[PDB]
């Protein structure tokens, strides 16, 4: 059942976010600082879902505030999308992490499929609350959360997908993947992210 017993019967995002702070649906609440719920309002037509809060998000209490978020902001601006009009969240609400010796940050670790399924009732509550017209799935974990554990983001770029989810679905690269690598490859990947955001914004 995972998080289900912890989700209150409400669509108020402030009430949902407070309840997520008390969630024990998987083990991730133990070491994380706090739950990081989605940000934005229930009028949003576009919802965007990443993997999990990272190091910066875990302490800010807000999603996509670190380097990946700054790259995402650049892509949203190039796509003529106002971040303030979106509802932005993550498939898992507590940061899963470790530290390396001499390291500069806490390093995120990939949620297991078990943790994703455990936390998914929060995503369902968010989608019920917001009623988005389109959901942008940023990266493998988020895409698989709605499209199945076998789903390959790399094989469905640019496609409007739909499964029977309380919207059109658009699965794209995670912004963190665009931070590193040879410059020409990063630039081609950035253009593809802008394209996918534009596909989402053009739905209906
Ligand atoms: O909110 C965030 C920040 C970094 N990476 C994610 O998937 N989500
Ligand atoms: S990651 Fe999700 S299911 Fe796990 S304890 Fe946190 S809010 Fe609950």
């Amino acid at each position: 059942a995972g998080a289900q017993d912890f989700v209150p019967h409400t669509a108020d995002l402030a009430e949902l976010a407070a309840a997520a702070g008390e969630c024990r649906g998987c083990g991730l609440y133990r070491d994380a600082t706090q739950a990081v719920f989605g940000a934005g309002g229930r009028s949003a037509r576009i919802m965007m879902i990443g993997e999990q809060p990272g190091d910066k998000e875990d302490l800010a209490g807000l999603p996509f505030v670190g380097p990946a978020g700054r790259l995402l902001d650049r892509a949203l601006e190039a796509a003529d999308i106002d971040r303030d009009a979106l509802y932005v969240t993550n498939a898992v609400k507590h940061f899963k992490f470790t530290r390396a010796a001499g390291g500069k940050r806490r390093i995120h670790k990939t949620p297991s499929r078990t943790e994703v399924v455990a936390c998914r009732p929060w995503l369902i509550a968010e989608m019920t609350s917001v009623e988005p017209d389109v959901v942008v799935l940023l990266g493998a974990t988020a895409a698989k959360a709605l499209l199945g554990n076998d789903f390959r983001v790399t094989q469905h770029r640019g496609e409007v997908l739909h499964v029977d989810v309380p919207p059109a679905l658009v699965a794209t690269v995670h912004p963190s993947s665009l931070l590193r690598g040879p410059k020409e490859e990063r630039e081609s990947a950035f253009a593809g992210l802008v394209d996918d955001l534009r596909v989402a914004a053009d739905v209906r």
